[PDB]
């Protein structure tokens, strides 16, 4: 759920989740997908893509389990779904945090800017 | 959509949406989680919960009719499902002016991951 992703953006970028990814370019935030604006979008991109693959998890609610040890996150065995769910999260948060050096809060938004359609995930 | 809700925010608490909601608190903004820390968050919270009972309609993208008379929000979309979206916006926008009182810059831009659990709505 949103409580294991945004931990993990935070463990991961150390940088407030939803100030910094909640409303970001076309695929970071609640707004659906569009083209990646940047490196840190298109992180966004493929993590709402693969929430989309997901089959029964409610990524929004389901809460799931996962270790921090050694400050790199370790999935928790939980289920497949959820299993993959968590991987999703962890797969975004490191994305994100291995493309802060282009980060640019200029594509950070009250209103998405409309953005260009995004491929078939 | 944000767009009503933001206007509703502003012309009821004279302040900016974005700046002073966007991220406050556990509920305010992107998909804000968990027991509210105040009144002010417990609004949104109110406000995500009344979003829940919304039929038929996107909170996120559909835009509804509401006038501003007499310092007054008036909702306008007879279409059922809108003219209730618009009412969640109007009393959140109503409830996050009457606690104004008790509005905390220090959770304006909350680690929401700071947030405990939630009551279900």
């Amino acid at each position: 759920s949103l409580f294991e992703l945004g931990k993990m953006i935070l463990q991961e970028t150390g940088k407030n989740p939803a100030k910094s990814y909640g409303a970001y370019g076309c695929n970071c935030g609640v707004l659906g997908r569009g083209k990646p604006k940047d490196a840190t979008d298109r992180c966004c991109y493929v993590h709402k893509c693969c929430y989309k693959k997901l089959t029964g998890c409610d990524p929004k609610k389901d809460r799931y389990s996962y270790s921090w040890k050694d400050k790199t996150i370790v999935c928790g065995e939980n289920n497949p779904c959820l299993k993959e769910l968590c991987e999703c999260d962890k797969a975004v948060a490191i994305c994100l945090r291995e493309n802060l050096g282009t980060y640019n809060k200029k594509y950070r938004y009250h209103l998405k800017p409309f953005c260009k359609k995004a491929d078939p995930c």
